[PDB]
């Protein structure tokens, strides 16, 4: 809607940055709303909805079970790592995993997730065998980079991410059981509350992933929707930014209030 680009135009001002975003129809996959929507952005912690997409294809496959139990050390603790850091006497299962990389952007969790499917490389090889051609995940935690639009590595775009997404949520790239589950730890995240959802109505549904980056780049991908159900994707990236944390978090909320006023 006019309106929601008002917002994400006042966003580019207000940051001194530029700020990507896109929101398809869930059913038909159309773009209902864009901006710099083939522009390049850092995807930071977004790609661990990717990689458990990746997980759950194999646990299709009959190649990974999502009670699997991985066992870990110290020495793989990396920084942002709340909930693999109180499991190196237990471990953690494949299931718990993905839900810490999603619902907490668990980082030592993604990165043992990436392991398990052969390292960055693999995930991008995912992700083109699915035919995205422009999202790339080059590092590990907690060193994606950031340093764009002379260095592309880890970065995707409004387009190509919402796109994906959707192939991941919709569709029969993953069978219903891995589609739903997916969806499922998306709607338990537990860090994004001030940006789509600060603005988001009692008894809608949201079923998000956010990102942040070391230089202030700020992200979210989402499926979301009134009446309890999901029923457009909304992908939102903000380039590097000297705003403070608060104000970046604020004006993706702002976009948030506009999308969900003229809904
Ligand atoms: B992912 O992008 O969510 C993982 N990384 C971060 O969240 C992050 C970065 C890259 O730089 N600082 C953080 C961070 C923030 Cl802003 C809040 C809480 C934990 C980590």
């Amino acid at each position: 809607h006019p309106e929601t680009l008002v917002k994400v135009k006042d966003a580019e001002d207000q940051l001194g940055a530029r700020v990507g975003y896109i929101e398809l129809d869930l059913n038909s996959g159309k773009i209902l709303e864009s901006f710099r929507p083939e522009e390049r952005f850092p995807m930071m912690s977004t790609f661990k909805v990717l990689l458990c997409g990746a997980v759950l294809s194999r646990v299709d496959a009959g190649q990974e079970q999502l009670g699997r139990r991985i066992h870990y050390s110290q020495n793989d603790l990396v920084k942002y790592s709340p909930v693999t850091e109180k499991h190196l006497t237990d471990g953690m299962t494949v299931r718990e995993l993905c839900s810490a990389a999603i619902t907490m952007s668990d980082n030592t969790a993604a990165n043992l997730l990436l392991t398990t499917i052969g390292g960055p490389k693999e995930l991008t090889a995912f992700l083109h065998n699915m035919g995205d051609h422009v999202t790339r995940l080059d590092s590990w935690e907690p060193e994606l980079n950031e340093a764009i639009p002379n260095d592309e590595r880890d970065t995707t775009t409004p387009a190509a991410m919402a796109t994906t997404l959707r192939k991941l949520l919709t569709g029969e790239l993953l069978t219903l059981a891995s589609r739903q589950q997916l969806i499922d730890w998306m709607e338990a995240d537990k860090v994004a509350g001030p940006l789509l959802r600060s603005a988001l109505p009692a008894g809608w549904f949201i079923a998000d992933k956010s990102g942040a980056g070391e230089r202030g780049s700020r992200g979210i991908i989402a499926a979301l929707g009134p009446d309890g159900k999901p029923s457009r994707i909304v992908v939102i990236y903000t380039t590097g930014s000297q705003a403070t944390m608060d104000e970046r978090n604020r004006q993706i909320a702002e976009i948030g209030a506009s999308l969900i006023k003229h809904w």
